[PDB]
């Protein structure tokens, strides 16, 4: 985690997250975790440019005691290299919704019955401008 | 810190955060902590509603390897129990500037000579709502 690493957020169900920021003019690809701690994500969100063998793919996946889980990809790519991007999160007890710059809304299902949100976490290609809290 | 804490933020100088949050509604006192980690503060910012015998005084301060540095107190107090508030800081080699809700500006000096800011937290009877980088 060399990007920005929030702790002690206490995002509750329903509460909204925005995350705001400037896509690397030359990104490859980028991060935005949310969960309890490092080790245990409800949420890695993976915007791939060109990495790890996807071009133009969102890739979400959980961790749960640093073990990854099955990943899900999105048939949308709603980012653009140097674009500024907002993405906004909530969750209840079944799933993540995750809306996109373009509008775009996806769940990702809730595997880890977490009560809260208290980590989060952005790394790559992608730099943040600014954060809010429900 | 019960609050909010973020690592990794790679403040620079001449860049402005922006920290706006919510003050308690029976308020005693707030602290928005700002430097390299939670030993070394190059800005301790404690507006004292009623507390450690100050009354309605913003009380500043450094921390170096743990010890508290000279206090530092202004003469204003535009903050209100119950309402939002933002502050908005920078800084150079030589002083930080913090700009209060009303506008009102005062700088404390860079004790610790810090040429990044990559540690920030929340502590006391303040709701961190929104942060934001430039
Ligand atoms: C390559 O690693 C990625 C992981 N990764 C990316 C990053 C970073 N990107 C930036 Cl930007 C900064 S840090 N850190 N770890 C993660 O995205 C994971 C999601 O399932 O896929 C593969 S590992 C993986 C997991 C499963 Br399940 C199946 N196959 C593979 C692979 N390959
Ligand atoms: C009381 O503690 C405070 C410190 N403090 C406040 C908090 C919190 N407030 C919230 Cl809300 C959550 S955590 N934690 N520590 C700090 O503000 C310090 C600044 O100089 O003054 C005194 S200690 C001190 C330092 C010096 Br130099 C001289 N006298 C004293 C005292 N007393």
């Amino acid at each position: 985690a060399c990007g920005l690493v929030a702790s002690n957020l206490n995002l509750k169900p329903g509460e909204c997250l925005r995350v705001r920021g400037e896509v690397a003019p030359d990104a490859k690809s980028f991060v935005l975790n949310l969960g309890k701690d490092s080790n245990n994500l409800c949420l890695h969100f993976n915007p791939r440019f060109n990495a790890h063998g996807d071009a133009n793919t969102i890739v979400c996946n959980s961790k749960d005691g640093g073990a990854w889980g099955t990943e899900q990809r999105e048939a949308v790519f709603p980012f653009q290299p140097g674009s500024v991007a907002e993405v906004c999160i909530t969750f209840d007890q079944a799933n993540l919704t995750v809306k996109l710059p373009d509008g775009y809304e996806f769940k990702f299902p809730n595997r880890l019955n977490l009560e809260a949100i208290n980590y989060m976490a952005a790394d790559g290609d992608f730099k943040i401008k600014c954060v809010a809290f429900d």
